[PDB]
């Protein structure tokens, strides 16, 4: 455009490629930080790799014996975390497939994973309403945090792995110190804390709570400041995201079968992708490329590529 009368950057992400294998609901899917790689999980209790770029579909990693909820990749790449129904986390040689450890502690199903930035290790939100930290090399519990009073919805570790970030069900979204354990903040107000993750930077989370809202919190401060809503969120835990690639977004699925995009600063709504014939409960955004990746429930069961200029 021009210096007088601008263009706004809207981003202008259109369908790829639609990836179809899992028998059941898909519940989350997540891109390798080397941005080779998509992994997904399902209700069919398999994970599935596929090309980032291409969609090809790559290798089937089974073993668990119920339904998977979450995966996780580690920073180089090479392994893999699931929590599963069945009340374990497994990892995962990305390579081969094969089943390196079997993490056992929760006395119910397991949520949520993460392993650290240094991937030495991994952060579990459980049903049991704990935070497991587990050393990734033994496959030992290290800490049982006594985290929530009801179930764990995510766990995400910051930027440097010296903080988790958990929501819970409880309402409370709550920061940890990874080494010793404590907790240094709470955020309470308090519908159900749906999701929540740290911002690319490590000074703000992101969290959803079941009353069709997603905030920016800026954690030490104990100050929210920014609220997306216009979507729909009252019953399922939907993973969101930061979009950074390009233009500065918020990006999340939705109970209507949409994707939606946030402007990060101004709060509108940019996009609204469409596509999906069951609720989006992940979203991933790509490491490097303008490429979201979003997955679906039962009704669905595929995960779509979508790739944007901006
Ligand atoms: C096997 C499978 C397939 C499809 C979806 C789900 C599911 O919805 N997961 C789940 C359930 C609950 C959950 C919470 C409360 C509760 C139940 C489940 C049953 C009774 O009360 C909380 C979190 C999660 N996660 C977190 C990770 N995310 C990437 C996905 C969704 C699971
Ligand atoms: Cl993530």
């Amino acid at each position: 455009g021009t210096q007088s009368k601008p263009t706004p950057v809207k981003p202008n992400y259109a369908l790829k490629f639609t990836l179809a294998g899992h028998t059941k609901a898909v519940s989350s899917v997540k891109f390798s930080p080397n941005g080779e790689w998509l992994a997904s999980s399902s209700a069919d209790k398999l994970i599935k790799i596929w090309g980032a770029y291409d969609g090809k579909f790559e290798k089937t990693i089974s073993g668990h014996k119920l339904g998977i909820s979450d995966v996780a990749w580690s920073s180089d790449s090479n392994l893999l975390v699931s929590a599963s129904d069945d009340k374990t986390l497994k990892i995962w040689d990305v390579s081969s497939g094969k089943c390196l450890k079997t993490l056992k502690g929760h006395s119910n199903y397991v949520f949520c994973c993460n392993f650290n930035p240094q991937s030495n290790l991994i952060v579990s939100g459980s049903f049991d309403e704990s935070v497991r930290i587990w050393d990734v090399k033994t496959g030992k519990c290290l800490k049982t945090l006594p985290a929530h009073s009801d179930p764990v919805s995510a766990v995400h570790f910051n930027r440097d792995g010296s903080l988790i970030v958990s929501s819970s069900y409880d309402g409370l979204c709550r920061i940890w110190d990874t080494a010793s354990g404590q907790c240094l903040k709470t955020l309470i107000d308090n519908p159900p804390v749906s999701f929540v993750k740290f911002s690319p930077n490590g000074k703000y989370i992101l969290a959803a709570t079941l009353d069709n809202t997603l905030k920016l919190w800026d954690y030490s401060k104990g100050k929210c400041l920014k609220t997306y809503t216009g979507h729909k969120n009252e019953k399922y835990c939907i993973f969101a995201n930061f979009s950074v690639t390009g233009g500065k977004w918020i990006v999340s699925g939705s109970e209507d079968n949409l994707v939606y995009i946030w402007n990060l600063q101004t709060k509108e709504i940019v996009q609204k992708l469409q596509g999906h014939t069951d609720v989006v409960i992940s979203t991933a955004c790509h490491p490097t490329e303008n490429i979201i990746a979003s997955a679906a429930l039962e009704n669905d069961k595929t995960i779509k590529l979508w790739k944007s200029d901006c």
